[PDB]
């Protein structure tokens, strides 16, 4: 682990303007940010970008996004969020990460943290 | 009434960094903003200031802040919060069952008085 999302706070709904808070640990430093957006996850990514921009890290483009649940159904069902990223700033450098969580918003966050660590991972050798 | 706070939502607590959203109406246009702060009301003022600067209006300095309740009040008690602004000193009061909302009322009253000096 090179980057850890210590905590996040996501808020939306009919009547609410989507906004989110982020707390991440990268290179011994803790970064805290807020932002609004068109949706909960979107606001989160906007907040991330502020930290990300300051660090000279560019986030891979979101190419596809899919959320599924294992058989059995439920309102409290665990969520599989698949996100397709393109590493290239353009060209094809496509790859996928996943999150599993009771909360789907958190699952997308998980899948983003996995993406971040894959791209900031020191060379395997 | 020249300015209206159409809506706001303030969120704070232990483990939470204070932040607020503001939606205000002024001269036909609606302005929406967000901001963090040291406290809920403080986060609200930071957000308000962002709009305030855009519109070219300067907010008076907070000289004092007092929150009181009428006799025998439970936890659901109505709150009278009076804020004094800056001689050039004046006060605004808000009354509401929610204490942070009563400070928003007091700030809204100040904004309307400051934009209409003739009272
Ligand atoms: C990828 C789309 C995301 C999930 C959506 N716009 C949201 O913020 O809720
Ligand atoms: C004037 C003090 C205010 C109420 C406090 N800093 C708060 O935002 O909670
Ligand atoms: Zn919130």
């Amino acid at each position: 682990k090179v980057l850890t999302i210590k905590s996040c706070n996501i808020h939306s709904g009919i009547g609410i303007r989507p906004h989110a808070q982020i707390e991440l640990e990268y290179q011994g430093k803790i970064h805290k940010e807020i932002s609004e957006g068109d949706g909960g996850y979107d606001a989160f990514m906007n907040a991330l970008t502020k930290i990300t921009n300051r660090l000279g890290i560019s986030i891979p483009k979101l190419i596809d996004y899919e959320v599924r649940i294992p058989p059995g159904g439920k309102t409290d069902a665990l969520v599989e969020t698949r996100i397709t990223w393109n590493k290239s700033l353009d060209e094809d450098q496509t790859f996928k990460t996943m999150g599993v969580h009771p909360d789907q918003t958190v699952a997308a966050v998980h899948a983003t943290e996995k993406m971040l660590n894959q791209i900031l991972q020191p060379w395997q050798i």
